[PDB]
């Protein structure tokens, strides 16, 4: 039998469980004595989908409120030791994820090459140095990619920056966060914001990618978009709202406001932050996309991803300018995003990706974003009726994530999703579909998991329904547990913490970095009702094995925001 | 009953031990099997100095050569699992240490300030941006410090660069190392080389330090030297040979030589070899003119001699000019003359002329021997080579011999020291009453420079019994850093168990892939052993001695595990 727990441990006042794999009671042992301090019943959870992990039982020990080190015991079997602590993830992992970012900054020969990279199909070159390498196996740099699939665009570099700046603001009133940490976090954020600036063309649009076809060659780097697993380059590099640009604009607009925060004056200075520069860039970008967005989209049509990205842009632009103009912009985008919530014979209030909702929204990087954008909007909406209607849509959407996760046996509380394959029907699932508009792409979903963690914690301060708040706290903690080793693989996917950290291709020089997070677990390669991580048939196949162990900066960035929102809410009675 | 092992594991063909602390025989258990593959006797060991750790037993499982995961069991006590593998530390930790250096680059507001730092005592500003923060609690950047004590100067930033470049060279003939690792390694090395360039004045001397009085303030950063625990600044910032400048010249000269290596034209490129070599020569010939004037007591000592030997040897390899061979011989003769004998030891290293003050060094005690081995690669004259080999053999014997003088189950590398008001004596740890009047700390960088020495010797000497004892000494000192110590504490952050932190409550968190100062003697009892002892653990004036990270430890560990990798098939 096997006892599975969060490898690091549990937030002191958080929801707490362990999962037993076996063929009637558990004890909690205080490590100090080795004596049982609480007895708990086993709750059978039965079989999951076609995971074939056998029988499972959950052990609920939420009532354990007292800090220290502990183990779970069932019969002759014991879990590994874990910690119960206030601010546990913030205290133990936040610094390491910052060092991860700093370790992944574009530098050396790549930085040298990016000061003069060719623009695809032209003989011009541009200075786009800065930012971060995208992945443990990829020194390219991205606003987004998968644009040709239309519904799959992940927010990549700009999301890192918006998440870091968002975390910086949440931590501003935290007395226990040191100013040296603020120096480190705002440095990483503004380093990213400086890259966003360089990625902006004088007409106002942003470049989508600096892409080397995965070759690691300096001469091959080029500003472009690309398609397919073979990385066919194209001149379609103007980034539309859903292609990283709306988040970039939101990020620049938030950067422009750092002056409003007391820490900004207080910490050591060298010259002044570039505030007007960031604000002016974000405005120019925003208005240029209001005119041009359609022409930059692969199918010429805006979808839910444009509308959430543009809602963040317009919300941050309103916050930084206080101009009614941007609040009208935000209201318009909120209304379009709200109209994506729909109902059908399977689900009430799912998210639609397209206009008639025959294609559900699902998203392996950022499925919490529709809700997070409505919550950022609610922080600015002073009109009582607009606020109430929006709160109803938000509450529906939070109930949808909880209803779908709880629809089937799910001891791990893996966040479920409503999906559709290109040649399949709408159905609920644990993991994204393998047969999708890209024709190849799917991978572990840690960033999506951390985005839904961030949404569940952000709801705590936004919604009014205590019972939903309380279900969301539980949901957020089981999501967090999964990333940190409470999963069928007993595998902590935050490198440097916990046990069984997976690598990528260290034998080829492509080692995962401490502080980073990997793609993670997917469905089976042959069986989509299954579960897999580096399955034996494909584990050595370089065309496939990146789907599991490779690190990718959005997982890190979403994780960093997730734990910061957990820290904000850690005293939530 | 506690069973102590290397928390990571053991090189496949290395020396392998565990240490049982109790008041039987042992089994090795294959994890995969759940059952015993070797049965081994416990050798009893006495009490150690005054560490008060009870009685101990060692278990030698060297014979185990099958890659896999194992545990040790004695009675019902089990060790944690550990790994046996070929090139274990290289495959498991080398990448992390490079990420640690990149995470420690001077950046943001400090980089901005360092483009216009004032020279102490004047209003002249200079651009000395780049390099690395020296420690997890210090954003100052250093060639060296402690210059006022004369005998304690550590090689800091320059040593990172020379170690990485030397590692890059060792790895050139290793087919299993990937080119992308080469890209990353040489990038961090030449990043450091670029900083060494900016730290050189037009006249040819290097600045010793960019120092903020530990304030973290951008306004307080200035080019200077400083003295005492209060960090009083002075305008004595010209670096003599022992104050980082010898090794910086060595590093610049090595950097100029990269195009001789086939990987350098093979790997991706974009964008200074003659510039590095010109700086090295200029710095060298400058200090052959000015050195004594930059030294606090105006007298050169063993440290100048090993740092200048490194400089001149590298300059000879990069230029093939005879005067540089002549220079190396001269420094090699000076260095060799520091090996002295007295009533306590044959063939100890003397810091001063008469040997009344022995050499001991918390950052770099392997350097006298290393610099002679470097010199041995270039010496074509048979009788000089032969005389040098014997002094190097006597030095290597001295290290083994002093280490085993006394009960030492952990094989902690011992040393010949002298306190300012005391007599010459062997000890485990450096003395607390020394010429600085305050400074002493864990010795991880020293430990790893002696690992580096032990493995470098494998290719240099001829004596197979000494080669053999060196391999064993090297693996035991490796074990100590990685958790086979009385604290059951791995000091490489992100690996093993019980990693120590520094001051995370104040935002000075230790970094993954870095190595902390480590274990010392007791605060009150220098015959004791301590790490964050109760009485001083929360006192910010004292606790940096244990948990703080410092870049020489990581740089010496990086080179040590690369020399182990070179020698990993040496039985
Ligand atoms: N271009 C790829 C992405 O498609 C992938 O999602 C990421 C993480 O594996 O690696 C980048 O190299
Ligand atoms: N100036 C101090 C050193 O003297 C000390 O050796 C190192 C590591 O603790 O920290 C630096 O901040
Ligand atoms: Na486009
Ligand atoms: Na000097």
């Amino acid at each position: 039998m096997q006892l599975l727990t969060n490898h690091l441990g549990y937030e002191r006042l958080g929801a707490k469980q362990a999962i037993l794999q076996a063929q009637h009671h558990a004890d909690i042992i205080c490590c100090q004595s080795g004596q049982s301090i609480m007895q708990l019943p086993l709750q059978a959870c039965g079989p999951v989908a076609q995971w074939h992990i056998g029988d499972t039982y959950s052990i609920d020990f939420t009532a354990l409120n007292i800090c220290g080190d502990y183990r779970i015991r069932v019969g002759d079997t014991e879990s590994a030791s874990f910690c119960v602590a206030e601010g546990l993830l913030m205290q133990n992992t936040f610094s390491d994820v910052l060092h991860y970012f700093k370790s992944q900054r574009c530098s050396g020969i790549y930085e040298c090459a990016d000061k003069k990279v060719p623009l695809f199909g032209t003989n011009e070159t541009v200075d786009v140095h800065g930012g971060w390498y995208d992945a443990s196996g990829d020194v390219s740099k991205y606003f987004s990619h998968l644009s040709y699939g239309n519904y799959l665009n992940p927010q990549q570099t700009p999301m890192v920056v918006w998440n870091m700046l968002t975390a910086y603001e949440v931590l501003e009133d935290e007395e226990s966060i040191a100013d040296f940490t603020r120096v480190r976090l705002v440095e990483e954020a503004l380093y990213g914001a400086d890259f966003l600036l360089r990625m902006q063309h004088p007409q106002g649009y942003f470049y989508m990618t600096v892409f080397d076809k995965w070759s690691k060659s300096t001469e091959q780097r080029e500003v472009c978009a690309f398609s397919t697993q073979d990385g066919h380059k194209s001149a379609d590099y103007q980034a539309g709202f859903r292609q990283g640009a709306g988040v970039a604009i939101a990020a620049l607009a938030a950067a422009s406001r750092l002056s409003n925060l007391a820490s900004t004056s207080r910490i050591p200075q060298c010259g002044d932050i570039k505030a007007d520069t960031y604000l002016e860039a974000a405005k120019k970008g925003y208005w240029h996309l209001k005119e041009m967005n359609h022409q930059y989209l692969d199918n010429g049509k805006e979808n839910i991803i444009d509308e959430y990205c543009a809602l963040l842009a317009s919300v941050e632009l309103y916050r930084s300018t206080q101009e009614n103009n941007f609040l009208a912009e935000a209201r318009m985008w909120a209304d379009k995003l709200m109209a994506r919530q729909m109902s059908d014979h399977n689900f009430a209030h799912y998210w639609a990706a397209n206009d008639d909702g025959s294609r559900p929204y699902f998203h392996a990087a950022e499925a919490g974003l529709p809700a997070i954008a409505l919550m950022q909007y609610l922080q600015i909406e002073t009109h009582a009726q607009r606020a109430e209607q929006c709160q109803s849509v938000l509450l529906n959407a939070l109930n949808f994530e909880l209803s779908i996760t709880h629809e089937v046996n799910n001891p791990f509380g893996y966040p479920r999703q409503y999906t559709k394959a290109v040649n399949g029907d709408k159905q609920s699932a644990f993991f994204m579909p393998h047969d999708n508009e890209t024709g190849y792409w799917w991978q572990g979903e840690n960033a999506r998991i951390a985005s839904l963690i961030t949404m569940a914690y952000m709801a705590q301060n936004t919604i009014n329904d205590n019972e939903i708040k309380s279900q969301l706290m539980i949901y957020a903690h089981r999501l967090t547990d999964w990333i940190l080793g409470l999963n069928p693989f007993d595998m902590c996917m935050l490198d440097g913490h916990g046990r069984n950290n997976p690598d990528y291709l260290p034998e080829l020089g492509f080692s995962n970095a401490k502080g980073g997070v990997c793609n993670g677990i997917t469905s089976g390669f042959e069986n989509e009702q299954g579960i897999a991580f580096k399955p034996e048939k494909q584990k050595d196949d370089m065309l496939q094995n990146w789907r599991w162990g490779e690190q990718w900066i959005p997982h890190g960035a979403w994780y960093l925001l997730a734990i910061t929102m957990q820290f904000k809410e850690r005293n939530h009675v």
